[PDB]
């Protein structure tokens, strides 16, 4: 029996397992339950704290995966099955992971909780890619994930009922953050020094907890990767909520709100992810049809208000995109895409894909968004409508609810760090076309180059040490400067009248001014005014 | 005679002329000036298509320029040099259907090809004997027929009750059509080529020479054509049947008046001294606004078959060579003219504030969500508050509303409709230009390099000026000539290639060689030429 594998928490006792990592020994505790398995008549319903355990639990292995679609596009791809579940799903999912170092710390260590995106409709902390063994090895830091409910049984929702309330999978995160507070101290973590990061529909939800006054005191600083809490896709309004939860009933024979979600709960759970898709108001794109709804209760109003009069001194958060946000989702519903072709379009596909990519825009408002961005000097050539069709995509839905946010932050007394990531891995089995995609930071933030055998190059390696002290220099400080590099350049705070940030790449830190700053006036400011009138 | 220059004497149609002996800095030039060519069109023929003039007895001296057509005078910069050389030189008079034509001194042996220049003046104001359209060096030096006719401006030009007899409209583009003829009938006898006539004119001039490509009784009257910072197309040259309906009914009530009605509203403006109409002129507009002009071109269904917009989208131009361009600097003339917090006196740096309400000033027409457009395309969102950005932005949405995004749209549409089209950009600012540096180089100043002005010495213009001018009076020359205004000894010179809808070439006019560039304020105008249309549309 190994002392540094053994723990005790409030619940009872866990034994973790000792992983090794290419610097040495890391300890893993995997699959310990923070809530009781929302299963049966839990489901829909806000999570409850785990009951306490006798003798000692095994967590030396991941839990099962949240009960969740299966991406069927491309089968066998490694590109699109390395987001795919790597163990079983269930809806008893409600599990978390911590790795530390092993000895484990003995000084109060910083600690990193990873929330995973998936638009809110897939994904675990078990992937590969979220492997906390690198950080916790070379930076010696304790880095927490959770699993949380997707899709219907975490986000289906009938607004003001009591059995499906909704945002019941933000409530899991919630949940797991005050484990967090109650429970890591006993495995070398620091609770008084607990940073959030995600990306995707995980940077939505740290940018959620944000927002939500009961998460603030469970967190001290925030890092959102390619995704926004305010934005197109992240929330919807609870009419649209109730809109399509009662469809989904009636697709799935279903039959008071009770009586509604009664027979949903009889219902298998692969019966609801059949239908899940087909609640979707429009044809479209980077849209989700089971997301955080806004409640007046979790979110006291829409994350846009929220933002635009939210208090946030004190508060430091890392924000930042990667080159091609867009590329990926166009192979998943607009013709003439493809990853198995250079995927060159017509002056009429692109238009098409407009309405696609932009679903809520009336003809005019499509219309201002084939004209802005056309390149009038080759307004026919295919390789720029292409390339074009990516960035609609990813302005619209990333770069420029970021943009949006990083402003609002700043200037509302929040410490906020921007960058753009524009390194596309040497391992990458996507096309070149579609560039640094929605999601390949990832790999290198948590590490993954490090790992002789993934055949990443000596630079991919050197960048990625790089990047994880980033990271953790800011978990520790606010501040992703190592304060030991004297070194000039420095990445500055983004202000609102510099509007500075860096680019991460092979290459030094560069400043740079601006993030998609004419571009995103057009989003941010203009677009809004039309579609109304 | 027996005793004065033979040289000088000429007979046309309605009589015998005595010209004058000018010198050019090379050599002497044969000028006759202030020759007929309409009856006066006063008292009862105000308003009026105009008569051709009946002959004259005797030698007709044709040695002065002639009456200015009657106009507004600017008052802005009193005794200032940069207003006061657009400003009358002669007097003002109804009586000014006047042409004056420069040729080489002796006459030219063979026919020679002739241009026709049609002045500028938003159509209510501008003479043909203004200084910087001095005919004597492209004469002199390149040996052109060059002929400029006075055409009446403002109301007496342009007031029209659509539909009637005794206002028709477009009047004064049917005293430039007269001289068009004039030139056909006459022009041989000057050593002129009436099967070789290219026209070129600047601002209201240029939209002008749209207007005879455009009007099918003009077409046989000219074979090439160049338009300067001006097209038949865009907001400010043309108005509605309705619209100048209006403000011909409102301009009435405002000097007291009041076959039915129209003949008597009519025959009462008639009675009015001409200087109640100027003085009055400006009260029509329906906004405040600049690069807006009360009396212009109507489209009445007849000189203008429909707006030029559809008839430009929809012609056939198969065998048309046009010259088109711009200069940098198109709209900042225009700010001092009505924009809060702009000046020749100072730098006009302006407040964000002082920009929006700017762009309703500039953009008069636009609603508010059009505005909003406008503000949000031209801001700098890394220095949307930057008092020299927000005023040259302003100076640019002027200029590309009114001029360079016009332009494009005419170059674009006539290029795909089968014409062969040219098109520059003018970037040379004057060494002696009186007007401040932040105006650039404005709406006009391209005017006295291709006349060739740098090469009077006593102009004080550089010897770079004067090289530039004459390759200027070159590509000009060069292209009434052939149809095109490359050199075709030189290919050593850099080529001023066509400009088309697949690569959109246009040429820098500079002090340096020729630079070949892609895209006419690509972006912009697209914004301008396709988006913004819809907008109001809705
Ligand atoms: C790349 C990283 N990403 C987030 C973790 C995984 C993919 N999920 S996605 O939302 O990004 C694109 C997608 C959307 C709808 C669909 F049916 C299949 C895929
Ligand atoms: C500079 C060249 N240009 C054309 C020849 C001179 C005519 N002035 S203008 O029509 O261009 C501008 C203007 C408008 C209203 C006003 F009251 C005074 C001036
Ligand atoms: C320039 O002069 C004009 C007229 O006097 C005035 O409206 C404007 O405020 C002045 N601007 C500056 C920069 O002083
Ligand atoms: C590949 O691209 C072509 C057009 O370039 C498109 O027709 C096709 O749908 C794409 N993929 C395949 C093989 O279906
Ligand atoms: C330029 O030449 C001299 C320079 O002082 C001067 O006497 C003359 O008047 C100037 N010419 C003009 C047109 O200003």
């Amino acid at each position: 029996e190994d002392p540094q594998l053994l723990v005790r928490v409030r619940g009872g006792q866990l034994r973790g397992i000792r992983l090794k990592a290419p610097g040495g020994p890391v300890s893993a505790f995997l699959g310990i339950p923070f809530a009781e398995p929302p299963v049966g008549s839990r489901r829909f319903m806000p999570p409850e704290p785990k009951r306490p355990w006798s003798g000692v639990l095994d967590a030396t292995t991941f839990q099962n995966v949240c009960y969740q679609y299966v991406d069927t596009l491309y089968p066998g791809f490694e590109g699109t099955e390395m987001w795919n579940p790597n163990r079983e799903l269930s809806e008893d999912c409600l599990y978390l992971n911590v790795w530390t170092p092993y000895p484990r710390p003995a000084s109060p260590t910083p600690v990193l909780i990873w929330i995973y995106g998936g638009g809110f409709y897939s994904g675990a902390a078990s992937l590969d890619v979220y492997d906390g063994r690198f950080l916790a090895q070379v930076e010696g830091a304790v880095l927490v994930s959770m699993n949380y409910r997707v899709g219907t049984f975490g986000f289906l929702a009938l607004p003001g009922s009591r059995e499906a309330p909704g945002n019941v999978g933000l409530l899991d995160q919630r949940l797991a953050l005050q484990w967090v507070q109650e429970n890591i101290a006993a495995f070398g973590g620091d609770p008084m020094s607990v940073t959030l990061f995600g990306e995707s529909a995980g940077a939505a939800s740290v940018g959620m907890h944000i927002l939500s006054l009961p998460s603030r005191s469970l967190f001290h600083r925030a890092v959102l990767q390619s995704g926004t809490p305010n934005g197109p896709w992240a929330t919807v309004s609870a009419g649209e909520a109730r809109r399509r939860a009662t469809l989904l009933a009636r697709l799935v024979g279903c039959p008071n709100d009770t009586e509604l979600i009664a027979c949903l709960r009889t219902r298998p759970a692969q019966d609801l992810v059949d239908h899940e898709w087909h609640v979707l108001p429009q044809e479209s794109i980077f849209r989700f049809s089971f997301v955080p709804v806004v409640d007046g209760d979790f979110l006291s109003d829409t994350p846009e208000a929220l933002i635009n009069t939210g208090d946030f001194q004190d508060l430091q958060v890392l924000v930042g995109v990667v080159k091609d946000e867009g590329s990926y989702f166009l192979v998943y519903g607009v013709p003439g895409f493809s990853k198995d072709n250079e995927s060159l379009i017509s002056r009429a596909q692109f238009l098409a894909g407009v309405r696609i990519g932009v679903p809520q825009a009336s003809d005019l408002a499509a219309e201002a968004v084939v004209l802005h961005y056309t390149d009038w000097l080759h307004p026919e050539d295919p390789t720029h409508l292409r390339d074009a069709m990516s960035a609609v995509v990813g302005d619209h839905n990333v770069v420029c609810p970021v943009a949006q946010l990083a402003g609002r932050l700043a200037a509302q007394g929040a410490r906020v760090y921007a960058y753009i990531f524009e390194h596309r891995a040497s391992t990458l089995t996507w096309p070149l076309w579609m560039g640094v995609p929605h999601g390949y930071e990832i790999e290198f933030i948590f590490g993954l180059p490090l790992d002789p055998s993934l055949n990443y190059t000596t630079e991919e390696r050197i960048f990625a040490q790089r990047l994880m002290k980033y990271w953790t220099n800011f978990a520790r400080t606010g501040d992703p400067n190592d304060p030991r590099d004297s070194k000039s350049p420095q990445w500055p705070p983004y202000t609102t009248a510099a509007q500075q940030y860096v680019s991460l790449n092979l290459k030094p830190l560069e400043v740079r001014r601006g993030l998609r700053a004419q571009t995103c006036a057009f989003w941010n400011r203009f677009l809004p005014k039309l579609l109304s009138a």
